[PDB]
């Protein structure tokens, strides 16, 4: 069961724009006059999840102009500047964010297009200070629009992620947690594959387990609907 990062470039594209024409579909069966209200994201309107998403795509961008002319170009000019530019788009009007989604999709997808081969590879640094291949973008987007696409309260679910992208959400949320000392003693199990994605290490182990499904959505801190507990009691998992 291979992970994400291990398969070609181009089937880590397809399923990028794959993740983005689903991301839209349900942003299409959203009405203008539901974008004022929550999203199914604690602390957030459906305006303000968008207009992230978009600002996603063009902190992506910049990565990607980073990797292709070697000038280095962070994804955002500072958190201050990230949150102050999502709190001005989530005020603009239902159609200026659809035309934003739009354009932001677009031009994200122009720039892997003209992408060239050594630039794939050329090392750049996240929001979250980790250095990576530019590649990595076509993951980071990915991880954004699948679990977005849920968020927005449509019909999107955890249960419509190709399985590839929900093994590595697993592994990366459970491998950040570690990193931190997070969720001592606690461990994720995808039962039906006898696989199980530990967090840091502690004396009182909790198995939180489910479908691969089910264990995401929990470890993605959006619901523990699909899991149990070998403690009879579902513990709120570590933040991500």
């Amino acid at each position: 069961m291979t992970t994400f990062h291990d398969l070609p470039l181009e089937e880590r594209l397809t399923l990028a724009r794959l993740g983005t024409s689903h991301y839209s579909r349900q942003l299409s069966l959203v009405d203008n006059a539901e974008f004022g209200e929550h999203s199914l994201l604690e602390g957030w309107t459906r305006s303000h999840l968008i207009a992230a998403v978009a600002y996603n795509a063009i902190a992506l961008c910049n990565l990607m102009h980073w990797a292709n002319t070697g000038e280095e170009t962070p994804m955002y000019v500072s958190p201050e500047a990230r949150n102050e530019e999502i709190a001005y788009g989530s005020t603009l009007n239902p159609d200026a964010l659809r035309n934003l989604h739009e354009h932001s999709v677009a031009r994200l997808d122009v720039a892997w297009r003209e992408t060239s081969e050594d630039a794939w590879s050329h090392e750049v640094l996240t929001a979250q200070g980790r250095t990576v291949p530019a590649s990595e973008t076509l993951w980071m987007r990915s991880r954004e629009v699948w679990i977005h696409a849920v968020d927005l309260g449509a019909v999107a679910t955890f249960g419509d992620i190709p399985e590839v992208i929900l093994r590595t959400l697993a592994a990366e949320i459970t491998q950040k947690w570690t990193s931190q000392g997070a969720g001592e003693g606690l461990v994720l199990l995808d039962e039906p594959s006898s696989t199980r994605y530990p967090a840091a290490p502690g004396q009182d182990e909790v198995v939180v387990s489910g479908s691969l499904a089910g264990i995401v959505r929990y470890a993605a801190g959006r619901g523990s609907d699909g899991v149990t507990s070998s403690t009879g009691e579902v513990p709120e998992p570590p933040r991500w």
